[PDB]
């Protein structure tokens, strides 16, 4: 017979990468 | 015959992006 | 018939951690 339709879409993304180090502080 | 089963499912998706700046330093 | 191909590709992760706190003022 045909081939079957395509698989659902896989699972989302991991969480990404750290944020940069953030300013430095006031004075 | 009739069509086949639904594919696999796909790959998981992109890792995310960085994350927001840090927070200000100490004084 | 066959099994269908694989499935597209997820959606996008969320975005990560916030990053370190700065150096001293």
């Amino acid at each position: 017979g045909p081939p079957g339709p395509p698989g659902p879409p896989g699972p989302p993304g991991k969480l990404g990468p750290p944020g940069p180090p953030g300013p430095p502080g006031p004075p």
